[PDB]
């Protein structure tokens, strides 16, 4: 279990480009794109697909190329988890189709602050405020992954918290169309029981952390529903913004 | 490209325990012809549902084998060169489409104008036996023995059929495929592998690749029928149980 824990710690730092450590060193504790001058300026060396049309549509790619390169990333941590490989390709496929949303906006609290977060691999900082400044469509749909991140930040957890946190996500017996949910239930059990153990171990003297992470899970599920209606109302009244088609296909059923 | 064929073959020697040059030497077993031998070997050979009858029970051997040959598919696909690199979905559709086609075509290897191996080549079930099952299940046999004596007329060795069988997965035609363009290139440099490799290999053939291209084919009409069968089987044989993969590869086919 300690030693479970910590095979799912490996896997996490040998798949994640940017793990929460880094994100607060750097935060302090990269160049600000604040408007559409500095965002231009990102884009052209500073910092840094479609063509394109306009600075929210703009903005909404960039999402988009962010969190299908985490998608990328997920899908190898996954797999370095033993348990996880085992399940035929299809219920792998099934899990991560949908718990990848709810696992990066866990993880964007890594990179998030009060005030903005980072991108292009902690190269730029993008304030909440210009992300605010965005058409309403878009503006919308971003600010609550602040809201959670913030709140979300203030229990304090580190990579390893997060590493096991993130698995437990992953491996979900809930998850529509799921074909072994025995297999898989008992897979999360293990889990959380490992990060159970672990918590009391790494923050001894932070009472209720455990269930409070339990009602985050829950908490993520609700997050990603709203963000999921937020996206399928953007495919309906933004006619002329695409939609990379990986992300169609999680969206497919959602 | 030498190296790419050399490398799909090492893939396929370590993926699949049993290769047709190996089921050719143990049969240059013990033979399984009716219900005392198949009970003496279900206890002896030692290699499912409560014992309903003997046509299910082979049925249900069918699926044994048949599920296990999708866990060595998946394996041995994983090692093909650009396969890992599609997305996890693509991957299962591919590997659900494909797979049987597979299967039905490694299944020559083992196959007689009598029988088949079974359980390692320690068995040898008579194709009369087969052919003696109850109503249904005889029916959806038989097929694949007239196919697999055709094919063996082309005296293909493991070298060849791992290209064959990489060949037949990554297949750009499958319904639902996210990125066509990238499995069709795959498949394209699979084919010229097995294009130079035929060359090589068997010199003195005449048509041999044109003639593997239309095998191909006739492997596509082959679990159509197959797939129309089982739907048949899960439709009238209530009571026949069906392993929950298998019915999730069915359940989208026509
Ligand atoms: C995970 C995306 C992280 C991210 C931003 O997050 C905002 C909070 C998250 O907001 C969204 C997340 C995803 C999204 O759509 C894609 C999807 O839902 O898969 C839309 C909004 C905002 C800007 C950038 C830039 C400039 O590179 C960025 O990389
Ligand atoms: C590939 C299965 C190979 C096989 C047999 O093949 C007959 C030709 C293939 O026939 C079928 C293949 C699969 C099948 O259903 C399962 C599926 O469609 O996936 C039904 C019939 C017959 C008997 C046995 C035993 C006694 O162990 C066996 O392992």
């Amino acid at each position: 279990l300690k030693a479970f824990s910590k095979h799912i710690y490996n896997a996490y730092l040998k798949n994640f480009n940017m793990t929460k450590k880094k994100a607060r060193s750097i935060l302090t504790g990269p160049f600000v794109i604040h408007d559409i001058e500095t965002l231009w300026q990102a884009e052209k060396g500073l910092v840094w697909l479609p063509p394109y049309k306009e600075i929210s549509v703009h903005v909404f790619y960039r999402c988009q190329c962010t969190t299908v390169e985490t998608v990328r990333e997920l899908t190898e941590f996954a797999k370095s988890i033993p348990s996880f490989s085992s399940l035929f390709l299809n219920d792998q496929v099934t899990l991560l189709k949908y718990g990848v949303h709810e696992a990066i906006f866990a993880m964007l609290a890594s990179i998030v602050n009060k005030d903005g977060l980072l991108v292009a691999n902690g190269s730029g900082f993008v304030t909440r405020e210009f992300l605010r400044s965005l058409r309403k469509p878009f503006s919308d749909i971003i600010e609550p992954k602040f809201e959670f991140a913030v709140k979300f930040n203030a229990l304090e957890l580190d990579d390893s918290d997060l590493a096991l946190f993130i698995a437990a996500i992953i491996l979900c017996g809930d998850r529509p169309g799921l074909m072994n949910v025995p297999r898989v239930e008992a897979i999360q059990d293990t889990i959380l029981r490992a990060l159970e153990f672990h918590l009391q171990a790494n923050h001894p003297d932070a009472q209720q952390l455990f269930p409070k992470l339990l009602q985050k899970m829950a908490d993520l599920r609700q997050l990603v529903t709203e963000h999921a209606q937020m996206m399928q109302r953007i495919k309906k009244t933004e006619t002329e913004t695409s939609l990379h088609p990986l992300l169609q296909e999680i969206y497919k059923d959602m």
